[PDB]
């Protein structure tokens, strides 16, 4: 729809820009108010640096799926400078989060627990035919009660039969990312699922970095031996069998992400 007839433009009046969260090469976040009581991200594209119709199109996706797991479209302004506006996420990045003094007192049972809805977010994925692609506790968002949605989908692709096939240039985070889509460029929700076990990783660690004291060729190279990562510190083991599954050689033997949810609440409401 135009914006004139578009439920979600706003005027840009209706938003006040508070505290600055983040600044890159493409625009900022800041947390702010939308009416003065409302707070909300508003994510700023830097004119120039990156296509607007680029910009956009990761809201357009997020109008399409709206879960209480996924970080929720609220409005956009589509006037330069761009805006996309969503729900406020209090307690900003996993990543970030599990290193403040209140993510290093939680107990497993509450990292299972996360680790679940996070899961559960991806299972909706999983349903309705998208794929992430850019699944890691960098874009995972924690709220003020914990509880952890997914964001980012700037990557994220509505899936024509299975299987999305990026450009024979494009680079992706190669300790992420599995080895069928570094290789060939395909990913389908199995890739993601194998994104997801490295986050089990980076959940358990507190957020460091996965497979600690590895190169990318390294990583590269004991993968196709056979090898996964080393047992992280305190993993509970249980939980690395799961992230085991999720490093399937083949894709298609990797789990769903509805089985993924159902095992984790186990192990929360057994802990
Ligand atoms: Cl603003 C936006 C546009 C597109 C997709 C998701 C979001 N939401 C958010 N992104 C980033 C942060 C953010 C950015 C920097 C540091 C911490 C959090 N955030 C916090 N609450 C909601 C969002």
């Amino acid at each position: 729809k135009p914006w004139w007839e578009d439920e979600w433009e706003v005027p840009r009046e209706t938003l006040k820009l508070v505290e600055r969260l983040g600044a890159g090469q493409f625009g900022e976040v800041w947390m702010g108010y939308y009416n003065g009581h409302t707070k909300v991200a508003v994510k700023s594209l830097k004119q120039g640096s990156m296509s607007p119709d680029a910009f956009l199109a990761e809201a357009n996706l997020m109008k399409q799926l709206q879960h209480q797991r996924l970080v929720r479209l609220y409005a956009v302004v589509t006037q330069e400078p761009i805006y996309i506006i969503t729900e406020y996420m209090e307690n900003g990045s996993l990543v970030d989060f599990l290193k403040t003094p209140s993510g290093i007192k939680l107990t497993i049972n509450k990292l299972l627990d996360m680790a679940a809805q996070i899961a559960e977010g991806m299972a909706f994925i999983e349903e309705r035919n998208y794929i992430h692609r850019d699944l890691r506790a960098a874009n995972i968002l924690v709220s003020d009660t914990l509880s952890c949605k997914i964001a980012d989908f700037g990557l994220a692709r509505l899936i024509e039969d299975n299987e999305y096939t990026a450009r024979e240039g494009a680079k992706f985070p190669i300790k992420w990312t599995a080895p069928e889509a570094i290789n060939y460029g395909t990913f389908t929700i199995k890739s993601d699922v194998w994104s997801f076990g490295i986050l089990l990783t980076e959940i358990v660690t507190h957020g460091r970095i996965p497979y600690p004291g590895m190169t990318n060729p390294e990583v590269i190279q004991n993968l196709e031996r056979g090898y996964r990562m080393v047992r992280p510190d305190n993993c509970p083991e249980e939980l690395y069998q799961l992230m085991r599954l999720c490093w399937k050689e083949r894709p298609e033997d990797r789990p769903t992400f509805d089985y993924l949810r159902s095992v984790l609440e186990d192990f929360f409401t057994a802990t």
